[PDB]
Parts: C-alpha cells; sequence; structure tokens
C-alpha cells in the first residue's frame, strides 16, 4: 500500500529545530514566554515569515522586519529585550546549531532501499548571510538520500497551505493513501491527513519511527550498523588528462578542500573506492579517485616499459601539473600502495601527505636481484606466474565474471591461495566455474569491474608486475634517503599476502610513520571495511594533512 | 644557428639566489667572511651539498649535516655561532624569498615563441620540508613555460661535471654550438663553454639580457608588454558531470582553493575565458570553466524550453551537486553574465560570490511583455532577429569560420553593427566573405570555434534568446529581493550593446556592489582586455571572496 515517504527538515532530519532556539532563547533571556515565535508568526500569511518562506524576500532582508517584531511584540507585553539581543545573532547560532538526526536519514535510506520514493519537503528561505554555507553543506549532503527535495522559498508555496500538499502528490505520482508523511508540526499534519495520507507526528525520533515501521511494516529501529554511502558512476564527475601523447589518465572528482588522490591495486578501479570518496568529501576533501594507467578509462599502451614506477610516478607528477596542483595527498592500495611510497621518495614536494592500504614500504635489496628477492617468499609466487607475456593475460581474461568474483572476496570465502600458483598452472587451477557472490560485493558491482575490463583487459595491469629489475635500479637511487613527510602505514590483519608483519621494519626509513589497524580485514582493504578504513584515513587526514 | 637556450633556476629564473642568503646571513650576523659558504661547499665533491644536488639524501637529511658543517668551519676560525643560529631556519626564509625573475621568464617566453627550444637546467634538492608547498608551487608556475626541466636530483648528476652538460646536449637534441647557457656562477658555464656553447655570465638580468639579444639577434629587452598565459585546449584537464539523463555538461579545470566557475556567452565556448584561467588558478584558486549547455562539449538538447533561465540555473546547481561543492563564485560573460545574476538571486546560499563582465543586473518589469521591452531598445535589434528557429540557425552556421571572423572584433575593427538586424535581414548582410583577422585573435583560435561549433551549431546557443516569456514570468517570482552576497559588475567602456549606463541601476538591487571599469574594450572582455579581466577580477576575488 505506502509507496512513499515524506520527511520534514526541521525538526524531523535535522535537530534541534530552529523553530525551537526562539523558546530556549525566552527561556536562557527570562523574556516573557512566547515572545519570540509571536514575532516569528506576526501577520501570520501576511507576515515576514511568511514572504521569507515563499521566496518572497531573502533571509537577511527578514532579519530586519523580525527584529521589528520583536520589538512590537515586547512593547505591547510592556517589557524590554537585552542590550545587543540580534536576531543575526540568535539565527546564526541556531542554524549552525542544527545536525542531520542520523538515525532518521537512516530509516529514511532503509525505505529508500526498500523501494518506496522518498521526499523532503519543507518550508525554508533563501539564505544569503555571511555564514550560508554552513547550511548549502547541510543541504547538499541530505538531497543526495532522496528522490525530491521541496523547498517553500523555491516553490512559492508553504506548509500548511493545501496546493503544496497537491504539489508534493503530484512531484511523487502517488496517491494520497500511499504516503506516510512525518513532522514535528500538528497542523502542517492536518492537510495531508485531510488527504488520508498516513502521518506521524515526529516529537522524539524513536517514538516516531516506531510509528513508521509499524505503519510500513519494514524494520528501521536497531537495524545493524548499515554500509558507508557508495557512488553511483554515472553520477560521478569523470575527468580526464592527457600526461603525454600516448597516454590519458582518468579519474572520478568529488569534494573541496586539500587535493586527495586515491591510487588502487591490481586489478581494480577507481570504483574500488567507492566507500571512501563521498566519506572523504563529506569529511573535507576534494577526492580525485585514478582509474591508474593500464585500467578503466585511463589508457592502456602495451609496452612492458610503459608501465615501470620510475614512468608511472613522472606520469602521476605531471597529472598534478596539468590540474594546476603542487601537491596531493597520495592515498594508495596493493601497487597503488607501493607507487605512493615512491612519490613520496622521489616527489616529497608534491606529496602533502602518503598512506598506504596492505602495502609496506620495502627498500630495496642492492645485494640481490629482485626476481630472487620474489622467489625467497613463497606466497609472492602470484608474481612470477604474471610475468611472461600472455600467460596470465588468457587465464585473467578468459571469464571476466568468474576473475572478480573468484578475486574479490573476505578472508573467510577465499577460494584461490597465492600458494604455488606456476606449480598448479593457474590462479583459479583449483577454483569453481561459477564462484559465490562474496559478502561484500553485489552482482552489479562485479559487472562494473567486468565492463571495465573489457576496454583493455589485463597486459596494462600485468605489465606493472613486469619491471622488477627496472624498479630495483631506480629504487636503489634512493637508498640513503628517508620519509620524513606525514606518512600512514594500515595494515590488514588477514591479507595472506600483504601480511602486517611485512610492514614491521618501516620505521628505520620513515621514524616518524603512523600506524592503523583493522582486524579481520582481508587483501581488499576498502571494501572488506569501508567503515573501518573511512575511520582511520580521515582521522589521519584531519590531524596530519590538513 | 642558435637554437636552444637553458636557464639556470638559483640567479637567474628566481632572485635573490639562495646562495646568497649564505653571504647575507655572515654579514646580518657579524660572522667571518665566507663562513657558511665553505660550510654549504665542505668536502667537495664528496661532501654533504653534493649528495644532496645528486637527490642522495633529502633537505631535511641534509640540514643537520650543514649544521656539523658550520660548527667545524667556526671551530677552526676561533668564533662561535650566535645562540639559536638556525640552518632551517635560514633555509625556510632564503627559500621564500625567492621569486620568479620576471624579465628573465619573459625573455625565455619570447625566444621559445620564435622557435627556440628552451630549458631550465639547475642543481636543486629533494625538499620534504614542512613549507615544501613553496617551492613547489614556483616549478609549477615555471616548468609549464618551458620544454625541459632537468634537476640535478633527479638525474643524479650536477653542474659543473660535464657528463651533465652531456645529458643537457643529448635532451635537447642539439649541438652545442646551437646553444646559450645562463648562469650566475662562472664554473658552471666553463664546461658549457668547453663544447663550444655561448654561454652567458649573469650578473644583473638586463646586462645578460642585452648579451643574449646580441647573440640571439632577437630583441628582449624593452619589447612590449606580453600577453598572459592562454591555454592549450589539449593540456586541460576535461571534466564532465551529468546533471539530468540527456543532458551532459563539459568543463576545464585548473588551480586549487575556492572554486570559481566561469560561465561564458553567445556564441562562445570555456575557451573564451582562456586568458584568465591560468592567472586565476596561479592567484590561487580554483577554476571551472564551462561549455555553458548548447555548446562544445556540453549537451544541446534541440527543445527551446531546455534554455530557459530556469532550467539553466537548476542545472549548474546540479552541477555544483555532483561535484560535491557546497558553493562556487559565479562569474559570468553576456548571457552567462545574465545568468550568475540568477544564480545570485535563486539559489544565494550555492554562490559565494557572483561577478558580471558587461551584463548589468536588469530586473523584470512587471508591466511589461519582455518582447516589447526588447523592442524600445533599437540595439536589441538582434534579438529578435533570433527569434525564428532556424533563421538565425541558417546564416550563422552557413560559414562558421567568416562567423566568428566577422563577431570577434575589437572596437575599432568591427564590421557588423546590431542596429536594424531584422530590416537588413540578418547579421552579416553588410560584412565581407573574408573578414581580416582580428587583433585579438588568431587564425589558430578561430578554428578551434569552428571546430567546437561543428559538433551542435547553433540551435542550442540560440535557444537561450527564445525564452524571453518564460525567464520574464520566473524573474517576477525575484522582486522583492536583493542581492546581498558579495557582488561585482564590469563594464565595458565600447561594447555598443551592453553599455556601461545600461548597469546604472544596479545599486538599488545590489546595494554593496562593487565595480571596475575597462576603457576602450568591446564587447568580447576576456579577449580584448585580458590583462586588465585579470587584474580587476584576482583583486576582487581576493578582497571579496577569499
Ligand atoms: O599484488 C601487488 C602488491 C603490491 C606489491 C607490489 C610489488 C611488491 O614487490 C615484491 C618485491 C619484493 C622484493 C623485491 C622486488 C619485489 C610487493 C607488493
Ligand atoms: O547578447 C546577450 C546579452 C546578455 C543579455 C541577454 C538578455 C538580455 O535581455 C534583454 C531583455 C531586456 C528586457 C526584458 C527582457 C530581455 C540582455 C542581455
Ligand atoms: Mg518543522
Ligand atoms: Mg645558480
Amino acid at each position: 500500500t505506502l509507496r512513499a515517504a515524506v520527511f520534514d527538515l526541521d525538526g524531523v532530519l535535522a535537530l534541534p529545530a530552529v523553530f525551537g532556539v526562539l523558546g530556549r532563547t525566552e527561556e536562557a533571556l527570562a523574556l516573557p514566554r512566547g515572545l519570540l515565535n509571536d514575532a516569528f508568526q506576526k501577520g501570520g500569511p501576511e507576515g515576514a515569515t511568511t514572504r521569507l518562506m515563499k521566496g518572497e524576500i531573502t533571509l537577511s532582508q527578514w532579519i530586519p522586519l523580525m527584529e521589528e517584531n520583536c520589538r512590537k511584540c515586547s512593547e505591547t507585553a510592556k517589557v524590554c529585550l537585552p542590550k545587543n539581543f540580534s536576531i543575526k545573532e540568535i539565527f546564526d547560532k541556531a542554524i549552525s546549531a542544527r545536525k542531520i538526526n542520523r538515525p532518521m536519514l537512516q530509516a529514511a535510506l532503509m525505505l529508500r532501499k526498500k523501494g518506496f520514493t522518498t521526499a523532503i519537503l519543507t518550508n525554508t528561505w533563501l539564505d544569503d548571510r555571511a555564514e550560508r554555507d554552513g547550511l548549502a553543506q547541510l543541504m547538499c549532503e541530505l538531497k543526495m538520500h532522496f528522490d525530491f527535495l521541496i523547498e517553500s522559498c523555491q516553490v512559492g508555496m508553504v506548509k500548511p497551505e493545501p496546493q503544496i500538499y497537491k504539489f508534493l502528490l503530484d512531484t511523487l505520482k502517488a496517491s494520497p493513501s500511499e504516503v506516510v508523511f512525518l513532522d514535528d508540526i500538528g497542523a502542517n499534519l492536518k492537510p495531508a491527513r485531510d488527504l488520508g495520507m498516513v502521518t506521524i507526528l515526529v516529537q522524539d525520533t524513536d517514538t516516531a519511527l516506531k510509528e513508521l515501521e509499524k505503519v510500513t511494516g519494514i524494520q528501521l529501529l536497531n537495524t545493524p550498523a548499515p554500509l558507508p554511502t557508495s557512488c553511483n558512476p554515472s553520477d560521478m564527475s569523470h575527468g580526464y588528462v592527457t600526461v603525454k601523447p600516448r597516454v590519458r589518465l582518468h579519474f572520478v572528482e568529488l569534494g573541496s578542500g586539500p587535493a586527495v588522490c586515491l591510487c588502487h591495486g591490481f586489478p581494480e578501479s577507481w570504483y574500488s573506492w567507492r566507500y571512501q570518496i563521498p566519506a572523504l568529501a563529506q569529511a573535507g576533501y576534494r577526492v580525485l579517485a585514478m582509474d591508474m594507467k593500464g585500467y578503466g578509462e585511463s589508457s592502456a599502451p602495451p609496452e612492458i616499459e610503459e608501465y615501470c614506477m620510475e614512468v608511472l610516478c613522472k606520469e602521476m607528477v605531471t597529472f598534478l601539473d596539468k590540474l594546476g596542483l603542487s601537491q596531493a595527498v597520495f592515498i594508495g592500495h596493493d601497487w597503488g600502495g607501493m607507487l605512493v611510497w615512491y612519490m613520496a621518495l622521489f616527489y616529497p614536494e608534491r606529496v602533502r601527505a602518503v598512506a598506504s592500504l596492505n602495502t609496506p614500504f620495502i627498500p630495496a635489496n642492492p645485494n640481490m636481484s629482485p626476481l630472487e628477492s620474489i622467489k625467497a617468499n613463497p606466497v609472492f609466487d602470484y608474481q612470477l606466474y604474471f610475468q611472461e607475456p600472455g600467460v596470465a593475460e588468457a587465464e585473467l581474461e578468459q571469464n571476466l565474471s568468474r576473475t572478480f568474483k573468484s578475486l574479490f572476496r573476505a578472508s573467510d570465502e577465499s577460494v584461490l591461495s597465492m600458494h604455488k600458483v606456476c606449480e598448479a598452472g593457474g590462479l583459479f587451477v583449483n577454483s569453481p566455474e561459477e564462484p559465490s557472490l562474496s559478502r561484500m560485493v553485489t552482482e552489479e558491482e562485479i559487472q562494473f569491474y567486468v565492463q571495465q575490463f573489457k576496454k583493455s583487459g589485463f597486459r596494462g595491469p600485468l605489465n606493472w608486475y613486469r619491471n622488477m629489475e627496472r624498479n630495483w635500479k631506480w629504487a636503489c637511487k634512493s637508498l640513503g634517503r628517508k620519509i620524513l613527510i606525514p606518512a600512514l602505514m594500515v595494515t590488514a590483519e588477514k591479507d595472506f599476502v600483504l601480511v602486517p608483519q611485512m610492514s614491521q621494519h618501516m620505521e628505520d626509513w620513515i621514524p616518524h610513520l603512523k600506524r592503523g589497524h583493522i582486524e579481520d580485514c582481508g587483501h581488499w582493504t576498502q571494501m572488506d571495511k569501508p567503515t573501518e578504513v573511512n575511520q582511520i584515513l580521515i582521522k589521519w587526514l584531519d590531524s596530519d594533512a590538513r
């Protein structure tokens, strides 16, 4: 029956309600009870407030009108207002006090996920204050989670006038009886009820959600902790930079603030960062999530040397140049992890801060050919398998779905060990034709990967592994240096290739290195423990890169 | 004969030289003459400084080594160093003191323009100081102007070792005798001379440029003031955002800092901002230069209503949403100018600041149908010509080169008056088949436009003019408001359509409005007076939007 849910902003999706600062100010200031609410509401349908809510006047124009009203109200109540009583001040303070009521957003989210059309319907104002950015940020963070945002000041109508509920119904393409509407103001619910909408008078959130749960029959309270927001690829800004004639790099870009460049591993995608992109933007960073050379919509030349670390690094520097970025924070995972340590070592002036998930920094061994170093560790045997051009391409390209479904697995689901891969004749020789879907990924998400790898396949990606010697010789130039810019190493308890202990000597080369550690997290860190990853990166960003 | 010019950074392209802070510090501090330079140079080929310059160690590792050296040098000179004498401090201060020597850059620029291969060859260091961003910014600003940047610490060689001059020659693909090499250090010139390169020992800039002028036979001194840096389209980062299903917007993006969204007029392009894009990035802004809906690589749906101001505005808001920008500064010209005033009036929370070149803000007249208002001004007659779908498309699409060559003209070159265009039967009825090239534009630049307009032609662009009534009705909703966010109006003395006096009542609607005015500047402001435009926008940005 119910197909749509409509939430108000003030006092429903955001708390404390600014209407409510009127009440608290009176108390705080020992003013006559209601005085401020009377001034706010003076003249009713024809007063300052309604013109403001209709978008006739802006907030800054309304401020001195509400001032006049407070003066008139106190005159008729035979009282005085404080010295330096300031509506601008009261409203500035109230508006930045109000935060998203997280459990109400999550209930809206959940309803949207079960197929509800969701909408914000709100009486609000054209805000032109010096401090208006605060509210613009709130609205941005909320509006992305709903099908419609309807603002009194944009449609020229206000709750409780009946026409706005008709506008609402009409926007929803729903009949009244398919809609639940929640509001903290009874008068505003009334015309919804008159049409036969289900209504919830929201006092405390939990009670309102209990009613919402009863009436929709969906669990909203006590639900398990939900994944962070993910990215829909076709809602991203897609960026392209030519860094030299045959080579152009694609990235996805979200947010403003210090630039943070995300570098994925093998065989992945900008999309591997889908859980960190909104969270880091939301946290005040300009996120650039690359397709690394070899992948997705970035170029993928065939030649092996196109993928030695040196070339890859110079290219990332050039990418900063063409974007006009003197620095970025570099954050890498797997191969991307190795690359950012090298960016720190060879281009510190371009790296605001460096962090790696799983990939430790290991210096080159000048006394040992790198193939041999690789042979000394049974778990890098997969890297030897990747040497012979063609062999790994053929296995990985043969059935793309099966490739990513076999690779992308949590630590308790795994079907392939990186163990004696050459001997066995391949990575998938002992895994199923049709692996089950990991808890970490939807079918839709696997198919995104599949589609990305249809463009260039695995030649470029694999070439990353085919410059051991070249990288060795380049890295040897860096053996007297240390990494002295801000640096974070995040180890993954259950990555059985990039084990935590592999990172244990890193303080020798990076004496002020900071750490995080994620338990019960396999190799695919970002999608395995998105929540912990986000928290560890934002904490480290805010304190070391900001 | 000479085909290449090579400049050093310290003391040639940038001043004061940091080598020179050693000398001044000794003086300032009454230390033994040369003490600091001895410590700097201690151990020669095997000392700390040479390892630093070779990229063996980073700056932060070198700092305490040079400290030890100063201590040893003063011990053997039987003197003491000051309390709180700090190499970190001395170097921090020296490195931020050094600026681009503008006349040397401009001489390099000019030589590049006459076909020289230009290069920076420098002894420099891997800089990992907290304050390294300062130098990264300098290098970025310089390196874009040269074919090659060769850094001692990247190639593992230093002046004066002979191998680096061979590396140089080899990078230039030149023989020694085709190269002029300028340096402030004689010992560094010597091996260039040994190979038979022309060398200039740079003490003061002007003398060095006189020698450079004699020897190359090109005028470098006393040259007229040059245009600002322009953009090469295929070196830009190109951005794409889908704002709704059939509509995607393209922009070019350069720089970091507050977001500044540039909105071109009819019939133009992101490329119309080519002179402001580097200057505003350089000035500390994140520039987004749009193709507006209808143009270039943005979508161009056919329907007229796709281009009413309301839709265009909502779309620019959506563009901010998908980029995760809560605000931007909006700067517009012509139609883009009109659009940004409307962004200010209907989305102030999304507009950090608003500025328009040429286009004044005029409120809707609620007592007069807009066609009639347009008819009251002989110079808007061209707007009536644009009403009838097809008519203006056919004339403007007929010969693209001729279209832009006839439109893009300075105030003293013009071939078309906007005067009785309907009556005459068209915009170009009395202009040549092959107009001469305006001083404002190269043939190459015209052809960029031509190529952009081959994608969609003039239907979408023209539709901007075909919603007079619709815009009127929408604008009437805004008649009680004022623009109270920061705002700049720039008038163009010789724009005979958007005349300066058309803007004279704007203070009534925008009481804190700021102004700039450009003399002897026609309708195509950005390319007509790029230098004055840049200066007026940066001054206004830095004080009102920052
Ligand atoms: O799956 C790629 C993980 C990132 C990664 C990439 C390369 C690597 O080098 C092994 C090595 C060890 C010693 C010498 C040379 C190479 C270690 C991790
Ligand atoms: O060439 C386009 C210049 C920008 C511009 C665009 C429209 C405009 O409206 C004239 C008008 C005047 C009065 C009512 C309606 C329209 C004025 C300038
Ligand atoms: Mg409310
Ligand atoms: Mg020098």
